[PDB]
């Protein structure tokens, strides 16, 4: 019943790229934003949601200079992105390779009702996805990302959520892997709700066992994929007040209660924290007690770049502003990536 | 944990259009051949592989007169096809539709390759599947199919193949049900390979086994649904001859081991049987002293139109002969499907 | 994967063993209650409970005459009684074997904590089972029970729960059948707690699902086995009020979304039922418009010996009163096994 | 769905005593041996199999002097061992205790066949076993084993196989946690056959990947037990000759792809292996180039005996012989559970 799904070779290639991505004090740059959900962050700064607006404020983030080099390990793209270029004519995705910094791109297409559930997902994406793998990797990308979403409520994380999802994401991991590209494989379970730490941790613990296990019936090679997680924490209405040192150590907790050492980097999600909530929690989780076999950084979306876009507001010329914004949290991330972040 | 999937009002529609299609003496014209295997089937009798002379060669078909109304419940139509019209410019859904026989649409977009398996696969299509069905809907479907296929060897229909694939037509099914089409199960077990009777039962009823516990699992309303399953037989290489009444024997037994009561109708599918060979192994199912708590009669593609291909031949005149040999096969399944056929 | 548990003549045995208790007009009398629960029961009356009073008592059961032969196809023992004797030395399992019903012993050895659960609880006496159904067998027994207990609440049939106990199950029954025992698989569901009809339907069907998804997976051979489950009905709580008519629905429409046709019977369990209540809708049942595939009487405990046992009251003089009561109910419910009761 | 299976209390007396098992240099002795399997080992000796000639035997390896200290972090008694007593009328289990070796007890009650399977098992012990710990636990023990047993054939490790034993283990676990005992889950998967080191790999990891997912599904606490599983390697009939590099290579590769970080140690079973061959397999394995986020020791049976017992030869005199020739093995053991032994 062994029928090698990876040759030597390709186990390698998968193994090197992962760990290029969350090699120490590096982290990972998420701009993979819908044209969708781009809409209401530009909103938020006046900005016509144009693919000009779009171009030009990717560019603010892809023209960071040399000392993002050494915090982030790799960018996700979002498609239409992977093929724009800077104002020099320069593709955004030259000229992050040229960083070395490594590229990849989003290719789940989307979340999707779960017919006889309390308003639960699966995410869509699967059709083709092989043939734009290859296509993807011929232009430069060596990763990917596809994002389940779990919800948690007096009963939501169902058994069908779980069981599915947890499926949909091995399938996903399996067909990029045979295209040579690292899986990022992100089960976030929402914040929304009045649930506790505890409860939080708990359906985390479950959600990453049946994740695993499935990756395990898929055959996904784990040591060349990647986990992009929650941090277990209190719900968005949780009243109770918790320490970023309580934080670390429910995430550590029930990372290694679930994830196989194997498993070469767990890349966080920022969620709904702030730029510096991201930051202390991510530190905080670095500087846990409890041992941990495999990279703890992140893989931020909004706490990389709300002030950034803040800076930016649209002028030509705030564009460097913006882009110091930027650099600054890619920075302090790649610090707290290594707990060393004062 | 029961939030109720479909309200009463669809649960009925659902079951009613089940029910007509898998009425007595009625069964299923399976003429979703896609454009590529549609090549194949026009190469054999010469004729150029156009949208034309399918449109052509599905005219001869679906211009069959009244008598047809007596032993066809339901058409599969191939997307193309179900937008097509006749010569005198009247949709083919149109004139199905007219005669009361229930329209489908076969929306399942091709099997897949399952990484790490010995050639296993999977299906896809779930991508807009939900819009696909509100709008083939919309134009007169009230049925689809979607096929899986597994292959059986020393060892193939394999943990992962039967999990996979069993959860697939679950979401399928899921998803057509919340759209108001009744969905077409479709396990396939290939005949291919030496195995004998006894092998091809036993794998038979582990993968429909599994199948109804996806189904249960992702909330599929069951009396809302029909079973398109091989009939279990040696393999094709297998040198043991077998009686239909022995074949017969088998696949009801399978049958009553695993699908619950409430599937409305099971319409095995031809394989690669001979036009005889579907009717006669049809007719001794229908006449089991076995007991049957469900409909079982036919879904057949190529044991319907085999002889009426052969003797259309791409010639403008030998349609009406073209069409009675098709209306002649769908006549005697009709008396199969009750076991009253000599 | 196929290597035979049974061979043709033991499925043979265990098949006619099956219909013969099954058999029309006919049912099971329940008296396998634990030196415990008999406690309980003798105290509502009086009564010491003696091993002789329970002697005593059972002897009032089986000494019933042979108007009991037409509606009791078998009887369920428990251990102490299977060895025990009338006032003449005449052992109850001759008795009861001569009148040619069916002889049972109760093999489960109590309900057991699950760990980690809201009070939720697996079953014990797997341990020696083989050994243990060999002797029985060799002293008269031919089927046998084992209970399971799930609990309805917010968030009480976990998965686990119905995991493990469905599992349970099917050891249970496997051990039986390579014994040349038929097994009882009882999955039943309380009714305790204030939930409507709906709900326990729902979970009947979900539990039901999993139980034979699970016996397959265990090769338990489904025509060699029985099912004894709870009757759908709302909570002892509920506040709504139903119909025999609305319960058999319900109860029909689960047993036929989960229960393969090759079940010879289901014989429902009186649970917290009065003798009217229970003998009203297992007729109400066997009157349901919805076909049934399998025989669908009744494995009652106090719902056969309520009157029965308040009758006889300890004394040696209403011995014979008591026995009327019980003929009474038995045959009754004889009738409602064939939806023939006024 | 989380209602805390053990306290916080708890939760620590279990992760200590597990510590304190495995600590660094420690191993675990398993005198666990049936009087069935001792039969066997005392015939090669001669001696006849009393249960006298046992308490003997056990008596040489209890007397062992302090230096077995820093070897020995558990000893696992047989039943009828853990109360038997030295010549001097003290409690084995009173000895061990005073050099603060931990003391454990086999609770599985054998092995027992899987109707329907190629010769396949699983284990029985459950009835009665909380009870069972509660007093083992009274009695000075504070960790128990169970051992499942799978083999590599064509087919062997079956789907139902793995499912249960995976579940059983599970089982068991749960039970002993919540008597405040560490149980050791162990699922061998013999060497039988001609299988080359790649196979049994693989089979060990889809194994272990069952076994930890049955365990989170029971809330087992991973960080207060330990799993002994085979060490990965060839059948003893297959030809091919490895390395114990290459052994410990695939060994530490497995086990790294499937045990969470949580299990504070894997304490391998000497299997088939010579007392050589383990204590050279087990350094290897410590010096593998991998990371372990897991102590790497030994439970070893045979391969801390077997010299041992074969001196000891019955004679009164041949007893501190036997006991050096065993502390002798648990010293190098001891090295070879930190990968320092020449």
């Amino acid at each position: 019943h062994s029928y090698p799904a990876l040759s030597a070779e390709q186990k390698k290639e998968l193994s090197d790229i992962a760990l290029r991505i969350v090699a120490p004090g590096k982290g990972i740059l998420a701009a993979d934003e819908s044209v969708g959900s781009m809409a209401k962050r530009l909103s938020q700064i006046g900005v016509e949601n144009t693919e000009e607006n779009r171009r030009l404020y990717r560019q603010v983030l892809f023209s960071a200079d040399d000392r993002v080099k050494k915090c982030i390990g790799g960018v996700i793209f979002f498609h239409e992105t992977l093929y724009q270029k800077d104002d020099n004519g320069v593709p955004f995705v030259r000229t992050i390779q040229d960083k070395g910094i490594v590229v990849g791109i989003k290719v789940d297409k989307g979340v999707v009702p779960l017919a006889g559930t309390d308003g639960e997902t699966t995410t869509q994406g699967l059709d083709g996805l092989s043939e734009r793998c290859a296509q993807y990797k011929k232009d430069g990308a060596d990763f990917a990302k596809w994002r389940c979403v779990l919800k948690i409520s007096e009963r939501t994380p169902s058994a069908l959520a779980i069981l599915e999802n947890a499926n949909v994401l091995a399938r996903y991991a399996s067909i990029c892997q045979q295209n040579g590209i690292v899986p990022i494989v992100e089960p976030e379970i929402l914040p929304d709700g009045d649930h506790d730490l505890k409860r939080c941790q708990y359906v985390t613990e479950k959600v990453l066992a049946a994740v695993y296990k499935a990756l395990s019936d898929h055959h996904v090679y784990l040591e060349g994929t990647l986990l992009k997680p929650n941090m277990v924490t209190p719900g968005h209405a949780c009243p109770i007040k918790y320490t970023p040192e309580e934080i670390a150590m429910a995430t550590v907790t029930a990372l290694r209660r679930t994830v196989p050492p194997a498993v070469p980097g767990v890349t966080f999600l920022s969620g709904g924290q702030s730029e510096e909530e991201a930051s202390f929690n991510l530190n905080a989780i670095n500087r846990c007690p409890l041992p941990r076999p495999w990279a703890l950084t992140f893989s931020y979306g909004r706490a990389l770049q709300a002030s950034a876009l803040n800076a930016w507001r649209g002028q030509r010329d705030n564009a460097g502003a913006a882009t110091e914004e930027f650099i600054k949290r890619a920075e302090v991330n790649g610090l707290a990536a290594q707990g060393k972040y004062e």
